């Protein structure tokens, strides 16, 4: 679709078989989802944004559906304030900014 | 224009008579610019990022040019790691996310 920005660009995702709401975030390098049980091995990671750094679980090669579009890639899991779809997966689904 | 997301979507902005580089950020509600001595009045604000909150100065009705497109709105100034153009100004320049 084409998504305007008057409201947060929230979409439904499917991850681990579960539906969640997430924010399409062009300012995020990576994808980070709130704490959940997720099938795969993981390793510790830290990511930083405004306000500082958080500790996350890094899961590689995770199947995720974003507004009906398939991606398979790195998903971080940890105490993010909101679920965030970042550029690593926005690129997979062919998302661009236009003006 | 169209901007892909293989790298951070950085553009040139003009604010306060100065050129800066800034990130077009659909995940950001607000626009946050690195410390700069903008004139006049401002209001204290705290804004929340992925890692917690930071202190900023809120300036209203600020003239800013984003990739050649003029606009006007609220700009938050403080110790941000990157200059961030958020939805309050992305809407003004008619930006969308497309896939
Ligand atoms: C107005 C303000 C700027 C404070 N907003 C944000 O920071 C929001 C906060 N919400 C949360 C919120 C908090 C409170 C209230 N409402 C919402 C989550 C989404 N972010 C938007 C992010 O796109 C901001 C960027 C900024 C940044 C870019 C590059 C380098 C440093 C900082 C961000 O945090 N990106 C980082 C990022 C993000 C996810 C995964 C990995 C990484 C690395 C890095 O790219």
């Amino acid at each position: 679709p084409q998504i305007t920005l008057w409201k947060r660009p929230l979409v439904t995702i499917k991850i681990g078989g579960q539906l969640k709401e997430a924010l399409l975030d062009t300012g995020a390098d990576d994808t980070v989802i709130e704490e959940m049980s997720l099938p795969g091995r993981w390793k510790p990671k830290m990511i930083g944004g405004v306000g500082g750094f958080i500790k996350v679980r890094q899961y590689d090669q995770i199947i995720i559906e974003i507004a009906g579009h398939k991606a398979i890639g790195t998903v971080l899991v940890g105490p993010t304030p909101v679920n965030i779809i970042g550029r690593n997966l926005l690129t997979q689904i062919g998302a661009t900014l236009n003006f």
